[PDB]
């Protein structure tokens, strides 16, 4: 058979040492002498011809210091250990590692060795220099028949380690349940404390274990602290060890409404919670609206208490917060079914909403009171006004928001409550003296209220009277202290997404660079790298904007042409003869955000017009002025003279290309036959300037906002105009006044000198620098200067000069403005009184309408 080299040469090795030899004089050679023959199975035989000897195995051999009596507990053979332990061989010598045979036997489990030791007397006590004993050794080892057959032979079980773990103690932390059924049955004591007061419960819930748990309690273990008072309650929680919690309160159920006291508990991890109560809401149905009416009583209880004025404000005020995040999110999860997942509650489905939102209502009235009480004050004290406004509005503001963080929970996705819209125009009055009193609540505690959309579309009533001079601050400080929509706050962390970069040509290559790389990964400072040169670590990356500005507007890739004016982009309608035609659109929007996010400027100016369709603003019929005048003036002749003494009437449909024939198509849709009655040419004008930009463009354009959308948050950037935005892109221009004074060109009827062009610039040196900036605008649209300022003008219907003009007519008239000739034009304002009181109201009113 397969093992009969062993049967015959058993026999063998006998034959080859036959002759007998003492053992060694040496510790060296004494284990090579046997330890062979002992694994060979000479145990008999060696026992039988070294009945005639004079070593003791005691001589430990070698470095180790060990004994063949560890071999013969490892190798497991009696009959050997039979004329070993006649010499009387120490089992509780140790090595330099205090270990003992015994240990060997039991890592090995050779159940006879172990036994013939006892036999011996061994001191089981004896720790090795770690402190851990066989007993110890064999639970972790998960070995419980034989510690059955062991622990039998003793009554001294109860001994401790070292340190004084009992090994029920540690079978508990490891989770080894069958060795505990033994140990117990065995006589072992169950609520012995450690040193520190932990009972075998307290392990195991730190281990985060069950079945052993549920055990303990059959038998009858006790719920106790440790030392220091803490239970196994809070490790579970610290643990997130939900099932485990489970268990005990079957069997102790004052313990539910304790978990619930500990939300307002501000050291732990709320981040753990979630996995317990999500967990014990999927249990039934049962538990579910006790969870949930709960929670409510906690919080109807804190607010009214954070209502009151002796409470600190930032202590409660999270305190409500850290619950009802989770309140939210528990009914978003819904109604889950007695043992089995969830359930939509659906009408007729119980209406939970009949029961757990109705503690909460007295919040509510307790609430409206308050704001009556404001309306009262601030109209009857309009006239004689510590006032209330100035000492708790901090707080209401966080009960506000509990108001649309509860309503919003039984709308669907990206749905507005309508309750909560009638409650606004209610005190619509009252909340904007708290805005005005604090502009950048707004970010904190109204965040989604009005910076939702479609709610930023409804609650337009407080973003207009939202001051202005808030904004003066907030081209930089709501950028270098972020816009907090949740993410222009901090930035992720990446080294490895390195660019290659295509010299020969950029924009073709970074076109597929980008649309590869993920969008987090690139609101950080980008690895810009070229193929096979290192050049910079990232002094390289200003040259990527800075060349890919000039490269969009190369125009033999027809994206982009000039104006009009010769100076401003504006978008080619005719490129749709690209091949392709869309995705190189998409490459721009891509890139403008992160001249923003990263706050580093670019050169380029584009046509004001195409700023006012990124922020979902309608079109004027100036606008047309970049395309071609003729159709501005042609629009400019309807108003000029209204249709009562017109012959030729216009159509509402008319030929245009579109990239196809002269396709007359309606102007309205549908209603292409009707004409141009008094009461229509205003949408006749409005739709001439819409379709003929929009209809050619619409495709066009979107891909752009896809992008620049990508990295940018739509709702907050409708906080700027049109004349704000194009400063944060190409910076605050530098205004020599001096070069603005020597190129002016006076004329039309105005001398360089007359009493009102001296009181002119006496009032601009009076005006702010986001003013003069934005003259400069109303007269080029342009904002910015080239090298050689404004004696070095670009003009646009040529290099030509600021220039002037008259229009003669008594103050009530204000001024005017003719773009592509860079002239401005003036009724006059016949005294300096005029001037202080009608030019100096007359420019503002001018330079800009609300």
């Amino acid at each position: 058979m397969e093992r009969a080299m062993e049967q015959l040469n058993r026999l063998t090795r006998s034959l080859r040492r036959a002759r007998t030899v003492e053992l060694p004089e040496d510790n060296e050679t004494a284990v090579y002498t046997l330890m062979p023959m002992v694994m060979a199975d000479q145990h008999r035989s060696v026992s039988e011809l070294l009945s005639n000897s004079k070593f003791d195995v005691n001589y430990a051999f070698g470095r180790v210091k060990r004994s063949l009596l560890h071999i013969a507990a490892n190798c497991g053979s009696v009959e050997c250990l039979v004329l070993l332990l006649k010499k009387g061989a120490n089992p509780n010598y140790q090595d330099i590692s205090g270990c003992t045979p015994l240990h060997l036997a039991a890592r090995n489990g050779q159940k006879k060795c172990m036994s013939k030791l006892l036999e011996y007397s061994a001191d089981v006590n004896i720790c090795n220099n770690e402190g851990l004993t066989a007993i110890h050794w064999l639970a972790v080892n998960g070995r419980t028949e034989l510690l059955h057959d062991l622990v039998q032979h003793v009554s001294d079980v109860d001994v401790e380690d070292a340190m004084g773990q009992t090994a029920l103690h540690v079978a508990c932390q490891n989770g080894h349940k069958t060795t505990v059924q033994c140990l117990l049955d065995s006589g072992a004591d169950i609520n012995r404390p450690n040193v520190s007061g932990a009972t075998p419960l307290y392990f195991a819930c730190s281990h985060g274990q069950r079945d052993t748990a549920q055990i303990l309690l059959l038998r009858g273990a006790k719920y106790l602290p440790d030392k220091n008072g803490v239970t196994p309650l809070d490790l579970c929680v610290q643990g997130g060890y939900g099932e485990t919690c489970e268990v005990l309160i079957q069997y102790h159920p004052r313990l539910f409404q304790t978990i619930i006291q500990m939300t307002q508990n501000e050291d732990l991890r709320e981040n753990m919670l979630r996995q317990v109560l999500e967990h014990l809401s999927q249990q039934s149905e049962s538990q579910y609206l006790k969870i949930l009416t709960s929670l409510a009583e906690v919080a109807t209880t804190n607010g009214h208490k954070l209502l009151s004025l002796s409470s600190n404000y930032d202590a409660q005020m999270k305190s409500l917060l850290r619950i009802v995040r989770m309140f939210c999110h528990v009914f978003r999860i819904g109604p889950s079914s007695p043992s089995n997942g969830i359930d939509m509650g659906y009408n007729g489905n119980k209406t939970p909403r009949s029961q757990v939102f109705k503690p909460l209502e007295l919040l509510w009235h307790s609430l409206d009171e308050w704001l009556v009480l404001i309306a009262t004050e601030l109209m009857k004290n309009k006239r004689d006004s510590q006032d209330v406004i100035s000492m708790t509005a901090n707080r209401l503001s966080a009960v506000i928001q509990a108001f649309y963080m509860c309503c919003s929970c039984q709308m669907p996705p990206g749905m507005t409550s309508p309750r909560f819209i009638e409650f606004v125009c209610k005190h619509d009055e009252v909340l904007k003296c708290f805005v005005n009193r604090n502009p950048k609540i707004i970010f904190d505690h109204f965040h989604f209220l009005l910076e939702c959309p479609e709610l930023m579309s409804r609650f337009m009533h407080i973003i207009k009277a939202q001051p202005f001079k808030d904004r003066c601050e907030w081209f930089y400080e709501h950028l270098h202290s972020g816009q907090p929509d949740s993410d222009m706050v901090h930035r992720p962390v990446n080294e490895n997404d390195i660019l290659l970069v295509h010299r020969d040509s950029i924009f073709r290559s970074s076109c597929e660079v980008v649309s590869k790389a993920n969008c987090a990964k690139l609101k950080q400072g980008i690895a810009v790298r070229f193929h096979g040169e290192e050049g910079m670590g990232q002094g390289v990356v200003r040259e990527w904007f800075d060349i890919l500005s000039n490269e969009i507007v190369n125009p033999d890739y027809a994206l982009f042409t000039q104006s009009a004016d010769g100076t401003t982009f504006q978008p080619n309608s005719n490129s749709y003869v690209n091949p392709d035609h869309l995705n190189y659109f998409r490459f721009a929007g891509q890139i403008l955000g992160l001249a923003l996010n990263h706050r580093q400027l670019v050169n380029i100016y584009f046509t004001r017009s195409f700023y006012k369709h990124i922020l979902g603003i309608p079109v004027n019929y100036q606008d047309v002025a970049s395309i071609d005048p003729e159709y501005a003036k042609n629009l400019q002749w309807i108003l000029d003279n209204d249709i009562s003494d017109l012959g030729l009437e216009l159509t509402f449909s008319v030929e245009t290309d579109v990239f196809g024939a002269m396709e007359e198509v309606p102007l309205k849709p549908g209603g292409g036959s009707i004409l141009v009655t008094q009461n229509n040419k205003a949408e006749y004008v409005q739709l001439v300037t819409e379709l003929r930009m929009t209809r050619a463009i619409q495709p066009q354009i979107n891909a752009f906002l896809q992008g620049f959308h990508m990295f940018i948050p739509p709702s907050l950037i409708q906080l700027f105009d049109e004349y704000e935005l194009e400063l944060l892109l190409s910076g605050m221009p530098e205004i020599d006044v001096s070069d603005w004074i020597k190129n002016t060109e006076y004329t039309s009827g105005y001398e360089r000198e007359d009493p009102v062009i001296q009181w002119f610039w006496e009032v601009v040196e009076d005006i702010t620098q986001e003013e003069r900036v934005l003259l400069l605008q109303f007269v080029t649209g342009s904002s910015r200067v080239p090298h050689g300022g404004f004696a070095n003008i670009m003009g646009g219907s040529g290099l030509q000069n600021f220039t002037i003009a008259a229009v003669p007519y008594t103050p009530n008239l204000l001024p005017t403005s003719s773009t592509c000739i860079n002239m401005l034009k003036l009724p006059e304002y016949p005294s300096k009184e005029i001037l202080k009181d009608r030019l100096l109201v007359a420019l503002h009113c001018g330079s800009y309408g609300y």
